């Protein structure tokens, strides 16, 4: 689809068989979810934002589907007051910027 | 034009004289560049995201051209890491994300 930016860009994504809404955000590097349960191994990870540091776990090749498209890969889980969908599973969904 | 996301999408922007990078940002609300001396009033303002809370001066009715896009709104200003060009903005210049 075509999306505006009047409002946040929030999207409906599945992850391990969960519903969440997400923020399509090409200001981040990564993609970084509220706290939850994941599958598999995790090893902690340090990110940063606009107000500092916060510790996240990493689970990688993480199956998440973002309104309908398909993406693999790496997914950082902690204390974000926001889920965030980043650049690098936005890419998997072939996703751009126009104007 | 159109901008992957492979990398950051840093552009250049012009305000208030100068040139600049900064980062097109469909997950900011706001538009925050790094401390610069614009003239007129402000208003103190905080704003947040991962991490934290950062103060900032909020400056009303700033005009930043954006790629050859001009567009006029609420511009703040301090110790942010990246500049960064949010919705605010964005929507003036008729940018959206497509997959
Ligand atoms: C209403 O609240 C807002 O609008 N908050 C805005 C805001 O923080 N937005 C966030 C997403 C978000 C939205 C709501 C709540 C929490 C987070 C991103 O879009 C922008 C930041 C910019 C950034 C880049 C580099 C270093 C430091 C900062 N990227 C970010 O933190 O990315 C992380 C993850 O990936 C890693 O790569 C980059 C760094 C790592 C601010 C920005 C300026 C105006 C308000």
């Amino acid at each position: 689809p075509q999306i505006t930016l009047w409002k946040r860009p929030l999207v409906t994504i599945k992850i391990g068989g969960q519903l969440k809404e997400a923020l399509l955000d090409t200001g981040a590097d990564d993609t970084v979810l509220e706290e939850m349960n994941l599958p598999g191994r995790w090893k902690p990870k340090m990110i940063g934002g606009i107000g500092g540091f916060i510790k996240v776990r990493q689970y990688d090749q993480i199956l998440i589907e973002i309104c309908g498209h398909k993406a693999i890969g790496t997914v950082l889980v902690g204390p974000t007051p926001v889920n965030i969908i980043g650049r690098n599973l936005l890419t998997q969904i072939g996703c751009t910027l126009n104007f």
